[PDB]
């Protein structure tokens, strides 16, 4: 019906073949890409860095730079996407995940599916030794027009001073075919900041996004 | 009643390219020499896609090593069991991604399958249905720690029009108690694989082989 | 003594695709303050029997300003210690391109030697069916894992006569003589936007590219 | 013009900026695959471990099972062939390389360039914590009748236990067109064992090459 103002998450699923389920509300204003939220564990102690669920942890908040974001249409007439993220890790891991969402005027509920796989036991994430996510450009094409594909590199810093990398890639799957205009402008680049605070059970979570295809 | 496996069912689901698809089935096998063999059917019509793409994804519990049990058939012995990560990336820019799930009783393994396709082209092979086989395969198995496998393979299918479509393929197997110690002394394990499939848009019939090996010479 | 930001430069450009050997050399000029180069070669063995465009980004970092100052490829000539290059790009269709790059210096003038070798390029291949059209705009990460590395990543696609586009995967490692500053160690991830163009024949080609880096774009 | 019985190498090139090069000789039996070579140091003591030179240290040498591989086909009438491999490793490495060939009756002469960046200095190479390499199955494709496309996962067994990895891969130009029983007969494997006894000027190398389709 609208642009999101609202939105509440049900993330779950494992790691290294351990459950995990975490739930919560947060907020956002689609007319410059500012998104916050608040997640809570409902299985107790989390086994693992929250920081591993960024990015994890609303593409609907995005504006383009000429008009709404496909993400944004896509809320607006109903159609709506699905997710689905791939991320292979330089120490052998490998984090799969699928994001559905369903649309109540300008709220959004997600169900996220997680599955993080050889993760080492004295690694960064299971170690808890991940201390920040570095600032990241995402890179969007669309070889047709109800898909787009994105690529990042993406990187932690971590307690010892190393960076913990990965590659990312993630296929968005448009139920009706995305307009013309954003069509025509390829590749779309998405320049993006988080910040992450967070206990053993609980999370804060926020992202700041801006979409470019130039910056000179 | 703690046994080998004698016959296998299987409930496959997920969606390819956003459109759910959904098949159940039946099979048996011989764990003494890795052979297996499934029916499965589809329960939401036809498929929108190439049955081909479905494998390897459509049970390791038959395959032996040549020195005794494989710590998949020593898992499902015991109980305690494993899970099943699989990525696999396209050199199209397809991504296909699934979790597997067992449950056991005596020698009847049941198996829930889920399996997400996206990225498929609309003149790939796989949504063509040009994939006429898949190439026999060698796995390099490896295990960083006691209840971890971590398997590789370069996956090949045949076209129609000569060309093989192919993927990377990356496999974790996450175990609940630790794997023997006369599986964790060879390194890399490797395993010889062939498949056959015939299909129909709503029904296929898979066959494997399989031969597990540390040295050829 | 004559320590500077580069206002010229020349290559020399060989190597082999597919196991056939070719051989350019040319000159160029830029401008460090921007990131602007130009750059003509021409081929001293015959027609090139790939499409030119897979020589771009093959075919001057030293030209890249950062943000707040000199970009350590800048430093790095000023001071004369210098830096090696090391790239390798893996195709969609299965080819390899690895290339190094080797410089002298000599006040404001750099002198290029760079080896090129490509593989597996398909014989009905947008590559050997000279069906490039353009490069599309990139964007570089860059990461300092010690003071005398850099790792740089980009996805690097290609639009093409059929409408879909060629795509590649590229890591490159930057490796420095003396240690980078600290303020340049500091500000990562570094990243780089880029256009280029090129105007080319069998035997001749006209390349042209804008940089620019960026920590931040909000 | 014959198959091999002997063979001689230049290996050169750098790691990390740092050139190297040795020269050497050795054998081998073209009827089973095996090789065996010697080389020695022209620029003094290695700065990294001798292990990260294999498997960069002959397949003139390797039958198939019905006959001659094209390596050794190509070889014996003199056309040849060009390798191109680069290998992509787990901690940020990369290590790639281009091997060319002579031939004098049975006498191979090999002049191989190899360039490795990226190698931490408290890495594995670095340090010379290499133990051995895992023996190894190659995946071979010919995507043309002039190409050859090898595929294989690289690992060293180190000092702290841990495995070393890196993603492999080869490609292998004749000048002349491979036999017609080399393109039907597709993937074709190779099972391989190592042997190297080093110093910090000097190796033994040693190596059993076993082709093969099926295993049943
Ligand atoms: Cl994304
Ligand atoms: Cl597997
Ligand atoms: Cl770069
Ligand atoms: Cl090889």
């Amino acid at each position: 019906a609208s642009l999101p103002a609202t939105h509440e998450l049900h993330i779950f699923g494992s790691f290294n073949g351990v459950d995990f389920d975490m739930v919560g509300r947060g907020t956002g204003n689609p007319n410059d890409g500012y998104e916050e939220l608040n997640l809570k564990s409902t299985k107790g102690a989390l086994q693992f860095s929250p920081w591993i669920l960024v990015p994890q942890i609303f593409h609907q908040y995005l504006p383009f730079p000429d008009g709404m974001s496909p993400f944004q249409a896509a809320m607006k007439d109903g159609s709506g996407y699905q997710v689905h993220r791939t991320m292979q890790f330089e120490d052998g891991a490998s984090l799969t995940s699928n994001y559905r969402y369903t649309y109540e005027g300008s709220h959004i509920k997600g169900e996220f599916q997680v599955i993080g796989t050889g993760f080492p036991a004295d690694g960064p994430v299971m170690t808890n030794s991940l201390t920040a996510a570095d600032w990241c450009v995402t890179k969007m094409l669309y070889p047709n027009d109800k898909t787009i594909i994105s690529t990042f590199d993406w990187t932690y810093t971590t307690g010892s001073g190393k960076r913990y990398q990965s590659t990312a890639r993630t296929t968005y799957t448009f139920a009706k075919p995305m307009a013309a205009n954003i069509l025509k402008n390829q590749p779309m680049f998405v320049f993006r900041k988080t910040e992450l605070k967070h206990s053993k059970t609980e999370l804060n979570f926020k992202e700041w996004q801006k979409a470019f295809t130039d910056v000179m």
